[PDB]
DNA sequence: GAAAAGAAGCTTTGCTTAATAATCCATATGGTTATAATGGGAGCTGTCACGGATGCAGG
């Protein structure tokens, strides 16, 4: 899960800006006191304290009161997702047949 | 509960078309002409009433 996050964002992250990021990518711009609603676990500066460093790593930002991630996290989401097939859900990454398809 | 049937999701593919090599052609520029060649032309012609500025002149 966030082994895929902290993994794909090569470590610059920690868990609580993981499972933020988790909810700022998983409903597009979200209100932060919905996301320090479901953070009761971290304390309210500590959750824009989170925010502080993906501000910061300038990845998810305002849109007046607007809360999102940018392309490269998105890249970095893909990619835990990616993963995430390789080790979690190996036969949903597949193919099946392929025309060639004219033949002389 | 089977089985045709139609969509989701991949591919090709014949056609197009935009980028770019090729070429040719308008365009500029300059040169270069060695007998001699010596002051233009429409000007309107039938206003006109005022008026102010020159303009000239004698006391």
């Amino acid at each position: 899960k966030v082994t895929y996050i902290i993994k794909a964002s090569n470590d610059v992250l920690n868990e609580k800006t993981a499972t933020i990021l988790i909810t700022i990518a998983k409903k597009d711009f979200i209100t932060a006191a919905e996301v320090r609603e479901v953070h009761p676990d971290l304390g309210n500066a500590v959750v824009n304290s989170n925010i502080g460093v993906l501000i910061k790593k300038g990845l998810v930002e305002k849109s007046g009161d607007g809360l999102i991630i940018t392309g490269e996290a998105q890249d970095i989401i893909s990619n835990a997702a990616t993963l995430y097939a390789q080790e979690n859900a190996p036969e949903l990454l597949k193919k099946r047949a392929t025309r060639k398809a004219r033949e002389i």
